[PDB]
Parts: structure tokens; C-alpha cells; sequence
């Protein structure tokens, strides 16, 4: 009397959700008999021997799972064909370097850290596991990762994220459980030496290339009067960019829109890490009440290739650290359904609002930028607690300053120059040293090669309009 094997399935068929704990619980008749064993076997290979196996896909299709159950009395199979054929929006992705860039790759020094971090969406509850090279790194439970490599090569790191679902029974031997994605990326240490890619020579202190110009939804984007500069011609990356740079070599403004929109800049050499108050400094056009922070991200070109796909490092600002600021901040802007419209958001904290179309001012027909083809898109960050008000007596409206740190913000970091008055000709000076790993730590780097400023605060002041940093130019003060 050998064991018979009950596996009940839905009379439709097993039809699952894709990264998704399914857990078969067949029964198994005779299991009493001596010499009971059971095998699960999926694609030639055991993946089990408990009386219980769980599975998990992330790609549709049909999947068969073999059964074997053994004793004394003779042997018996079964094969149960799982279908997976539906979706759920749990994502998680490793970001790449921008908007525009589609690369995950990561580039590191030996001995360099990299804080691996993956994006999230769905994920309300999330847990972690990751490994490099196929071995889990125990104890490593937390949402970065951080991986030094000791040598040149390539490494692949896995990062699982979990999260208890709702359980629900398919059938008296099936169990829908918690929900677990994949995601990997590739680590490489290049073979050079920090050292050995700081670019000598030069012929130019100022910026000397925009690699991408993706800013926010903003009153500026688009905005085509002589105060806003635009020509109507925006309306690919490619002519963003050309436009960008022909407004930096004329120190005319470019406005990164509300939170996160961002210019990428690079120099024909590298600014060094020096001795002097400040390395670079960066041109804004801020006064008292007009302070509009934008956070510095620098970048060496790791794997010397003369493009900004290596990693950014955060310049820390005066508010670094406080509990208050939001590392790793994440809005999504919608483009409306219509033209001379509100520009809706959403943000990562849960909130939603809009940029306010402002017709008195800038009447364009979208401050959603032209060039962003999608009609949603995600920028990330760092968000500054905001500090606009408005004063109720007199009605005017107060962009108040940060201390120190930041691009286009009347702090303790300006050089002399820019008027107080308009603005006009104003300037912060940024130091190397104030680089920080993602942790915080300082990331003591040598040079920098890019620059990338984002707008830092998400938020609007009446009849100003949406809080958004503006940039003229670009220089090395070394
Ligand atoms: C257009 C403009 C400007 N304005 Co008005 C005028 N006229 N502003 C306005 C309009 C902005 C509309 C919009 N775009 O959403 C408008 C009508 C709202 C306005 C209002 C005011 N402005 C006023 C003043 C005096 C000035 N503003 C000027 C900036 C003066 C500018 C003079 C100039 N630069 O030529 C100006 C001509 C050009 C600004 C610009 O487009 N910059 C380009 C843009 C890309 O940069 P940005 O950094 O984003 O500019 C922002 C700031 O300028 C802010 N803002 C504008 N005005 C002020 C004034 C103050 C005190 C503060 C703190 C911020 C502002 O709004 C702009 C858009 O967000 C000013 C330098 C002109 C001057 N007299 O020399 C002067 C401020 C001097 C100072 N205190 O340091 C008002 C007090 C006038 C009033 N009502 O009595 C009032 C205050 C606003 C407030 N704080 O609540
Ligand atoms: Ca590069
Ligand atoms: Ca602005
Ligand atoms: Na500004």
C-alpha cells in the first residue's frame, strides 16, 4: 500500500500572482508506511524534500512541479502545472545615475564603499535580504547596502524585498503568502587608482559641457517671453540641452521647476579637493527673502569614460542630518489633461498637491517641461524642510535662507558680487570636503568631475509662484 498523493487545485486551473509565496500542503495518504520519503522536483533538479514547498516566479508562464512520494509498499507521482498570469505593482529597481540614463551600474575604487539602495513601489512594509555573488550577507537586513570591493572586477548583488501580504487559501492544499522581488545590479571596481583619474590640464575654469537639463514643472519651463528665454523649440533633451547652454554662457537664468528638477554640468578638467574657502562656486540669483536652495551633488568619472554615469555623492548643507530633512525624497509630477492647467504631484510621503498656473504671469500653454515625453515622471532628492511664509498683515511672501550649503540661497556661503537688491551677479561658494557617502559619512574625494544641482524644497508662495532654484553659471575657484 503505497502513499497516494491529493494536491486539490481550482477547477479553473492554478492561475497566481507573479513574486508571490504560494505554499503546497499536499496530503499524502500512507505517510505512516516505514521508509516514507518525499522529493519535489522542478526542471530535473530536487528543490525540496519537506512534506511542504513554497513557490515564487517573477516571469508569466506555466510551470510544472513534480511530486515523488516513496515507502516501503511500492512509489507515486504527481505534477501540478502553476500558471503564473497575474501582476501586482510591487517594483524594485536599482536607480541609474538620471532621468534620461537607463544603465544600473554601479562604479566604485577599490576600497570605496557603494551604498546599494533600491527604489520601491507598492511596497508599504518592506524587509530585506541581499547577497553578492550568490552568498547571502548575513545580518544584512536593512534598506542600503553597503559593499566594498577590495579588488578590481565585477560583482553581482542581489537584494530580495519582502513583505507579509494578506494570506489567502486557493485550495485546501494551496496558500497565498507573503509577496518577495528580485532585483540585482553589477558592481564594478575599475582597475584605476583615484588618484590616476584626476584630469590635469584644462583651458577653461567654467563649465565646459550640459549633459541634461530635466527640470520640474515650474512658471519658467516653457515660458517663452523675453523673461522667460524659451523659443518653443524645447522639446526634445536634445534641444533642452542646447538651450541650457547657451543660457549659462550668457549667465541668463535656468530654472530647475519645483522639487528635484535638476541641470547636469561637467568641466574640461578636474576641480581638486583644495585648501582655498571654497572649490567651485555656483551663480543664483537670490537676495533676502528669495532664497530658493538647491542641493550640490558632485561626481567623479570613475570609469573615465568623460560621462556623468558614475555615482553621485550629496554635498551636505546646514541641514544635514536633522531629522527634519528628507534623504532619498521622491515626487512624481503628472502632466494635466489640458492646457493653461495646475501641475499635480504626488511625493513619497504620502502628501499631493500642485504647482499653481499662474495666468497673471506666464502664460504659457504647459509648466510641465515640453521635452519630458511621459506624461508622469519621478524625480528624487533631497527635500529641505521649507521655510516660505507669508506675512498676513502686508500679504508678501518670505523664501527664507538656509544657513549654508546650497545653490541660490542667501546663507553664509555667498561671495562677494551679486547685488542685494535683484539678485543679480550672486554666488555660493561649495567646498569638496563637505562630500558625504550616503550614510553621511564623508566621503573624502579627491576632485570632482560633474556637478548636478537639484531644487531642494517642494513648495509654493502665492503670486511668486512654485520655490524653484535658478542657475547662471558654473566655476572653478581653484
Ligand atoms: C516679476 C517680479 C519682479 N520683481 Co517683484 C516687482 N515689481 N515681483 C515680480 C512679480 C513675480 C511674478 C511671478 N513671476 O510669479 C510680482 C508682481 C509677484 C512681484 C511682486 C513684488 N515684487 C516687489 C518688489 C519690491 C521687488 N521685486 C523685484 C524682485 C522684481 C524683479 C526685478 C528684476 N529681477 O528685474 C522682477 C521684475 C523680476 C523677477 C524675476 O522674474 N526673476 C526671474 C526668475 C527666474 O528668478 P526667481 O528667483 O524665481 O524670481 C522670483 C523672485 O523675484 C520672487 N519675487 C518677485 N518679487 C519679489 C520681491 C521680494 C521682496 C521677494 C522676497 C521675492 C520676490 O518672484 C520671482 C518668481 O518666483 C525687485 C528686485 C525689483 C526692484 N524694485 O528693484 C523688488 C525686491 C527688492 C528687495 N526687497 O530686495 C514687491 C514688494 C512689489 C509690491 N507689490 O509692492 C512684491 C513683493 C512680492 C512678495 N515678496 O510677496
Ligand atoms: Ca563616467
Ligand atoms: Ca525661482
Ligand atoms: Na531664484
Amino acid at each position: 500500500t503505497p502513499p497516494v498523493i491529493s494536491l486539490a487545485l481550482p477547477s479553473q486551473g492554478l492561475k497566481v500572482v507573479r513574486n508571490t509565496d504560494y505554499t503546497f500542503t499536499p496530503d499524502i495518504q500512507h505517510s505512516d508506511v516505514e521508509g516514507f520519503k518525499i522529493e519535489w522536483v522542478r526542471e530535473g533538479k530536487i528543490v525540496s524534500t519537506e512534506n511542504t514547498y513554497t513557490f515564487n516566479e517573477k516571469e508569466l508562464g506555466v510551470y510544472t512541479v513534480t511530486i515523488n512520494a516513496s515507502n516501503i509498499d511500492g512509489t507515486t507521482t504527481k505534477d501540478v502545472s502553476v500558471e503564473v498570469v497575474e501582476t501586482m505593482p510591487y517594483v524594485v529597481k536599482f536607480p541609474t545615475p538620471s532621468y534620461l540614463q537607463t544603465s544600473t551600474d554601479r562604479y566604485t575604487f577599490a576600497d570605496r564603499p557603494v551604498f546599494l539602495r533600491p527604489l520601491l513601489e507598492y511596497f508599504d512594509n518592506p524587509r530585506f535580504e541581499w547577497s553578492v555573488d550568490g552568498q547571502v550577507m548575513e545580518g544584512e537586513v536593512e534598506r542600503m547596502f553597503k559593499f566594498t570591493p577590495s579588488a578590481p572586477g565585477e560583482y553581482t548583488v542581489s537584494c530580495t524585498v519582502s513583505e507579509d501580504t494578506p494570506t489567502e487559501k486557493i485550495s485546501r492544499n494551496i496558500d497565498k503568502g507573503k509577496t518577495a522581488v528580485t532585483a540585482t545590479v553589477k558592481v564594478v571596481c575599475v582597475d584605476k587608482k583615484e588618484q590616476d583619474g584626476f584630469r590635469a590640464s584644462g583651458s577653461s575654469k567654467l563649465w565646459n559641457k550640459v549633459y541634461e537639463y530635466t527640470p520640474a514643472p515650474g512658471q519658467f519651463i516653457n515660458e517663452t517671453s523675453t523673461i522667460g528665454g524659451m523659443t518653443g523649440n524645447e522639446t526634445s533633451p536634445e534641444a533642452a540641452v542646447a538651450w541650457a547652454t547657451q543660457r549659462l554662457k550668457d549667465k541668463l537664468h535656468v530654472s530647475l521647476g519645483s522639487f528635484g528638477g535638476y541641470i547636469i554640468v561637467g568641466f574640461d578638467h578636474s576641480i581638486p579637493n583644495s585648501g582655498n574657502q571654497y572649490d567651485f562656486c555656483v551663480q543664483g540669483n537670490a537676495f533676502d527673502g528669495s532664497s530658493e536652495p538647491g542641493i550640490v551633488w558632485v561626481m567623479q568619472d570613475i570609469n573615465g569614460n568623460g560621462l556623468p554615469d558614475d555615482e553621485w555623492y550629496e554635498l551636505k548643507g546646514s541641514e544635514a542630518g536633522k531629522e527634519e530633512t528628507i534623504q532619498n525624497f521622491e515626487v512624481t509630477y503628472y502632466r494635466p489633461e489640458g492646457k493653461k492647467m495646475d501641475v499635480q504631484w504626488i511625493s513619497s510621503d504620502g502628501r499631493n498637491g500642485w504647482v499653481d498656473y499662474l495666468s497673471a504671469y506666464h502664460t504659457q500653454d504647459y509648466y510641465y517641461p515640453a521635452w519630458i515625453s511621459e506624461n508622469s515622471y519621478t524625480l528624487t532628492g533631497t527635500c529641505l524642510a521649507a521655510r516660505n511664509t507669508q506675512d498676513s498683515q502686508t500679504g508678501y511672501w518670505d523664501n527664507q535662507s538656509y544657513d549654508w550649503g546650497y545653490v541660490d540661497n542667501f546663507g553664509n556661503d555667498q561671495i562677494e558680487g551679486g547685488s542685494t537688491v535683484d539678485g543679480s551677479g550672486q554666488r555660493n561658494g561649495f567646498k569638496i570636503s563637505n562630500a558625504i557617502h550616503a550614510d553621511g559619512t564623508e566621503a573624502n574625494l579627491q576632485y570632482i568631475d560633474f556637478i548636478k544641482i537639484q531644487c531642494g524644497v517642494l513648495a509654493k508662495s502665492g503670486w511668486l509662484g512654485e520655490v524653484s532654484t535658478e542657475v547662471f553659471s558654473f566655476e572653478d575657484l581653484t
